[PDB]
């Protein structure tokens, strides 16, 4: 009984958007209904790339289908990067729709909207996107995984130091999510610039009304490579992990992240071992060797440790 | 070292088309590159349906896109059910071009054109396409696993006996492909009509440019129930296991069989667990237990037997 109506982009060769979403949350026993919100012959950062968009008209043709046949019925619905305006609006009116179907529905929000790295980030969506991601989507979600950069962006709030970091999380919750994981940060982790830091937080209800607030923090071990990819694998084991610990952000991240590395690594080896002795690993080498790793996704090697607080 | 060029339809839920050789394939470590020629919210057994289709041109766009970026290469390329001819036809120019790129390119065609039932058939498709795939298509496949209804339509042939049987499958493959499968017969099986009769023969090159020519017969114990998308799984593994085996279409038709058992038993209990005491199962309830299944799609407990000639 795990369903989930994951919404996202669709490319022929390689993983990223819903092709790396759905083969881990498979393996994991999730039904995945997978709507590809676009379907290209490769990501975007090959040289080239020619497919087509779905617009938001067609995404609900869909929709109204899933509706006509009473079947339009999930537990978890995942989105991630959408590049339309229009189309993420549609996508949150499903949402809605979709929550007074089932209450128990957690829609798991990647608010995918750019890269930072010191100050010096950008958005690589339009700028239009903000207002809704700020405005309409996140006030809906209840699990969101946004970048460092991608949150300073929501909360219009710049991070300096930890403590501001889980302040700029506090006020994330109050937009909603009850679950708010920020993937990576700029932030020295204290084991030195190797590494990579990110800052999990969680709000769970006290039975008398009053507030009770999990947090972590997980030092991964950085790998030296672009990834194209890992924002979407990540949310969805994320997903596929904190529904076996309904109430552990700590232990799922722990999970979520130790694969991630499984992957990665393999992933850069396999990589690098086309290209050994003096060249840089292509975009069409690095793809994540997703096939490969099932091992590791459904059993990872827990290889990290959450800190509390 | 394995990738698979699966050309067909896409549903958003469900298990029919590219939904249905792709789980399969991938848990059994096939890199699987899937180009969805429609994406539909479920199949057309339902009650109703939406979606679109992908034409002629918009394939070669993708198609296209793979060649720019030198990543045209592949094992295997798989296709089954098509409604337009000239669709149909764009893919073989496709698997023409990626066979000088590859020899030992494996065409897995399941020539999918209709039902039949002791003579009363018809198509499901339009009929400008028997031509094609006649003599088209057929004739550049290396492995096609057609109906008994499908085999007599490209061989103009009607099957009466086993042994016209035998010799409509070396009609085939005097058409091209080295291995044939007719999945499914109306022939009564040598156990009752408790079963279902299946037939495949293989052709091997001898090293003297002589004639050698394994034949089989799998029984398999049937399941009283309309099943949408065993064709597609069925191919899938074929190919699966055809590549594990290379020269023994007994070995692997034998694996290929008992998974397809195992997934068909699973899919009717849980179907028929959710309208027990007097209902007959929705399509809706019928849809292939594939994520639950993955246990046997990867470790087949064989429990059937070839038979030879
Ligand atoms: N070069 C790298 N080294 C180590 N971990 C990496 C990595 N690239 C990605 N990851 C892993 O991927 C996860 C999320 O990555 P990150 O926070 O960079 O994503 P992002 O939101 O910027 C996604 P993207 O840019 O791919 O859309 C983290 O768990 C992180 O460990
Ligand atoms: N009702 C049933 N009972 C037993 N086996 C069945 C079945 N329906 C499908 N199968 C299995 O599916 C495989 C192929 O089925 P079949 O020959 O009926 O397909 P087909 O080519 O008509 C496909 P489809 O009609 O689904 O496109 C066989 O291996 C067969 O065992
Ligand atoms: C088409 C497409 N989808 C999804 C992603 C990342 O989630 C990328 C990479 N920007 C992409 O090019
Ligand atoms: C859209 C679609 N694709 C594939 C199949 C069978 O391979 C069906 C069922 N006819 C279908 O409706
Ligand atoms: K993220
Ligand atoms: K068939
Ligand atoms: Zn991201
Ligand atoms: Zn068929």
């Amino acid at each position: 009984e795990c369903r989930v109506l994951s919404i996202q982009s669709h490319v022929v060769r390689g993983y990223v958007g819903n092709r790396a979403a759905t083969f881990p949350l498979q393996v994991l026993g999730f039904e995945v209904d997978a709507v590809n919100s676009v379907q290209f012959s490769n990501h975007t950062g090959y040289s080239h790339w020619k497919g087509q968009v779905l617009n938001s008209d067609e995404l609900q043709e869909l929709y109204d289908g899933l509706k006509l046949n009473h079947v339009n019925q999930y537990d978890y619905v995942l989105t991630g990067y959408t590049r339309d305006k229009s189309f993420l609006a549609m996508v949150v009116d499903i949402v809605q729709e979709l929550k007074q179907q089932n209450p128990r529905l957690v829609y798991v929000c990647d608010p995918v909207m750019g890269d930072q790295r010191n100050g010096e980030g950008a958005m690589y969506v339009p700028d239009d996107l903000l207002p809704v991601y700020r405005e309409k989507v996140v006030p809906v979600a209840d699990i969101i995984t946004p970048n460092q950069f991608e949150a300073e962006l929501l909360t219009g709030r710049k991070i300096h130091s930890q403590e501001e970091a889980l302040e700029v999380m506090d006020m994330l919750h109050s937009m909603g999510p009850d679950t708010v994981v920020i993937t990576s940060s700029n932030l020295l982790s204290p084991r030195g610039s190797d590494y990579l830091m990110a800052l999990g937080s969680q709000r769970t209800r006290a039975p008398d009304g009053s507030v009770v607030t999990q947090r972590i923090r997980m030092e991964m071990h950085k790998v030296d490579a672009v990834f194209v990819g890992t924002g979407d694998l990540f949310a969805a084991m994320l997903l596929a992990w904190t529904h076996k610990h309904p109430n552990n952000l700590k232990v799922a991240c722990e999970k979520t992240v130790s694969a991630m590395h499984h992957v990665l690594q393999r992933t850069i080896k396999c990589a690098k071992a086309k290209s050994g002795e003096g060249v840089k690993p292509s975009p069409a080498q690095l793809e994540l060797r997703m096939v490969q790793s099932k091992k590791d996704i459904e059993s990872p090697e827990i290889v990290v440790q959450a800190t509390v607080l």
